[PDB]
């Protein structure tokens, strides 16, 4: 499982040629580790064996990668914000997208991609059934948009991967 996923990150940094991707697993207790990362020459920092505590990820969003395996971060620059209201939505998710072409993301994560050298990276998660396994993440440097098919076959991939994991896991 940590070697195959070692390989997976190798060559989709290759398909995307993107500056850093890396597969992310989710933990029973919330936490999560980075057991896969590709750096585009060295460009980006090696998270590998990092842990990022839970508290990092809400839960209205983890649902809906878990719901509509559909999430993406805009240019940092063209300054997309999201906000949060009086009310807590959850379930709500079982709508299907049902906005613009484009997501926004609050002003707390946004930044922390600044901090981080990213202006826009695409979000792809990992799951086997109903159940999420991990999440995908691409980080691009400069503006980059996604394209309607190679999002996809992407999309596809994680599936594949999240496939992977999920046959590779009856062995242990
Ligand atoms: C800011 C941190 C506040 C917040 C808002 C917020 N952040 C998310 C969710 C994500 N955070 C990501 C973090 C990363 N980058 C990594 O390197 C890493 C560890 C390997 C991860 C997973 C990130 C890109 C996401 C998306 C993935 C996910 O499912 O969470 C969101 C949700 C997006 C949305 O607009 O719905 C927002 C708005 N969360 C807090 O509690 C902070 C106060």
């Amino acid at each position: 499982l940590d070697q195959i996923l070692r390989a997976t990150v190798e060559e989709v940094r290759a398909f995307l040629g993107t500056d850093r991707v890396k597969v992310y697993r989710f933990d029973p207790e919330g936490h999560g580790t980075v057991v896969a990362e590709a750096r585009g020459g060295e460009r980006l920092p090696s998270l590998l064996g990092l842990t990022f505590p839970a508290g990092d990820i809400p839960e209205e969003a983890r649902r809906l990668f878990r719901l509509a395996q559909v999430r993406v971060i805009v240019d940092v620059e063209a300054q997309s914000r999201s906000i949060s209201q009086p009310e807590s939505w959850g379930l709500s998710a079982r709508v299907p997208l049902g906005e613009p072409l484009q997501r926004p993301v609050d002003p707390c994560h946004v930044h922390y991609l600044k901090s981080m050298g990213v202006a826009s990276s695409l979000v792809v998660p990992l799951m086997h059934h109903q159940e999420l396994w991990g999440l995908l993440v691409s980080h691009h440097a400069e503006p980059r948009p996604y394209s309607q098919e190679e999002l996809q076959v992407v999309q596809l991939l994680a599936d594949q991967v999240s496939i992977a994991i999920a046959q590779a896991e009856l062995s242990l």
